[PDB]
């Protein structure tokens, strides 16, 4: 299945996708992306449409 | 000035954007994010649309 993810920061902005197994794995990889690089953010997800949110 | 990133790859795609002071410091800031992920791709850039593309 394919999952999205959505960047909101100050040093950087973005949208990023991938395909995974399930919302886990896909969360998996993009924590593996996104977590200490800048961003160190608020976490948010909508099931609905297969998306995650990522706010400092 | 505002910068620009592009991912093409197998195990992420996507598209970011970034304020730098030069495509130097804008080509750090997306090295910092990019760094490896294991995408590891070929980079490119082209100045006309202030703009780095990253391929698998």
């Amino acid at each position: 299945m394919q999952y999205k993810l959505i960047l909101n920061g100050k040093t950087l902005k973005g949208e990023t996708t991938t395909e995974a197994v399930d919302a886990a794995t896909a969360e998996k990889v993009f924590k593996q992306y996104f977590n200490d690089n800048g961003v160190d953010g608020e976490w948010t997800y909508d099931d609905a449409t297969k998306t995650f949110t990522v706010t400092e």
